[PDB]
């Protein structure tokens, strides 16, 4: 219903206590999708779900910084599947995001771009239909 590739403007940066909410069903054989917090040209989280990596579904979590990506941390619980609907929420805490998918805690991300004020749009990309994406505090 959105389209996608869709920028999220987050005003005046993240903080600890909110929540963002992204519904949307995965298309059918999808490949990949990517939420990209962004500060600037800068990603501070990359949250990648990978369906087929060398035959195997992951999600790889990075962060970009002058066009470089940096360690990768990877989770094999996967909780997408083609066609079907999922919400991620993605919740600021002081020392990480924290997100859970349909409703399951999934993993958390240390910040590691530390100026959450300016992280200040949230990109969604890749082969979703996307329903909403939207915040509020907790
Ligand atoms: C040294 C080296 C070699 C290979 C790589 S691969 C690289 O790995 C990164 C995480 O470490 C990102 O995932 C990156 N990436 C994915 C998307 C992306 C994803 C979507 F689902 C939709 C869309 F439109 C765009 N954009 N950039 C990927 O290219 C990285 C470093
Ligand atoms: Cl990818």
């Amino acid at each position: 219903p959105l389209i996608v590739p869709y920028n999220l403007p987050l005003p005046g940066g993240v903080v600890p206590r909110m929540l963002i909410t992204i519904l949307g069903t995965v298309k059918p054989n999808a490949n990949r999708i990517a939420l990209d917090f962004q500060r600037g040209n800068d990603v501070a989280f990359h949250f990648n779900p990978r369906f087929n990596e060398n035959n195997r579904r992951v999600i790889v979590c990075n962060t970009k910084l002058d066009n470089n990506w940096g360690r990768e941390e990877r989770q094999s619980v996967f909780p997408f599947e083609s066609g079907k609907p999922f919400k991620i929420q993605v919740l600021v805490e002081p020392d990480h995001f924290k997100v859970a998918v349909n409703d399951a805690h999934l993993l958390q991300y240390n910040h590691r771009v530390k100026k959450l004020n300016e992280i200040s749009k949230l990109g969604i990309s890749g082969d979703i239909d996307l329903t909403s994406a939207s915040y509020t505090m907790i």
